[PDB]
């Protein structure tokens, strides 16, 4: 699952990412270089996702206690795409296709 509309359910549903997803840590431990643009040769089916997004631009609702994650959508093979769903520990939702440029709620 690596769609808006797919992950934005899974999540709020089973409250977790979906099992094709890695943080950024365990795919440099795989052996992702990203200036070599290789995620989809070391991990193949594979994005990278679930790590948390610090909102410094602070361009995202904050709250007491909230912690934003995020994950990359649409992606298959090569560089990393702009594509990303923003998500809180209390399940609000958004999606950035522009770097986190702007985002748009979609949950």
């Amino acid at each position: 699952i690596n769609t808006f509309d797919g992950v934005a359910d899974y999540l709020q549903t089973y409250h977790k990412l979906p099992d094709n997803y890695i943080t950024k840590s365990e795919a440099q431990a795989l052996g992702w270089v990203a200036s070599k643009g290789n995620l989809a040769d070391v991990a193949p089916g594979k994005s990278v996702g679930g790590d948390i997004f610090s909102n410094r631009e602070g361009k995202l609702p904050g709250k007491s206690g909230r912690t934003w994650r995020e994950a990359d959508i649409n992606y298959t093979s090569g560089f990393r795409n702009s594509d990303r769903i923003l998500y809180s520990s209390d399940w609000l939702i958004y999606k950035t296709t522009d770097h986190y440029q702007t985002f748009t709620k979609i949950r």
